[PDB]
C-alpha cells in the first residue's frame, strides 16, 4: 500500500504540473487578448476623429 | 490512517478531473476571444476601406 500511495501521488502531481504550465500559457494568452482589444480601441476612436472632421 | 488517506485521494482524483474539464472549457473560451478580436479587426480593416473612398 505504500507503493500504491506513491504511485497515486506521482500522477495526481503531474496533472497538477502539466496543469501549472498550462495555465501560466493562458495567463498570457489573456494579457494579449486584453492588448488586441485596447490597439483596436485606439484605432476605432481615431477613426472616429476622423469621421467627424 | 491510510484508508483515511485513500479517501483523501479518490476525492482528489475527482477535483482535479473536473479541473482539467474547467481548464479545457476555458481554453475553447480563449480560442472564441480570439476568434471575436480577429472578427472585430476585420469589420475596422473594411470599415477604413470605405473611410478611404
Amino acid at each position: 500500500q505504500i507503493s500504491t500511495l506513491n504511485s497515486s501521488l506521482s500522477s495526481l502531481s503531474q496533472r497538477i504540473t502539466s496543469l501549472q504550465n498550462t495555465l501560466a500559457s493562458l495567463n498570457s494568452t489573456i494579457s494579449s487578448l486584453s492588448g488586441t482589444a485596447s490597439s483596436l480601441s485606439s484605432q476605432l476612436n481615431a477613426l472616429q476623429g476622423k469621421i467627424s472632421s
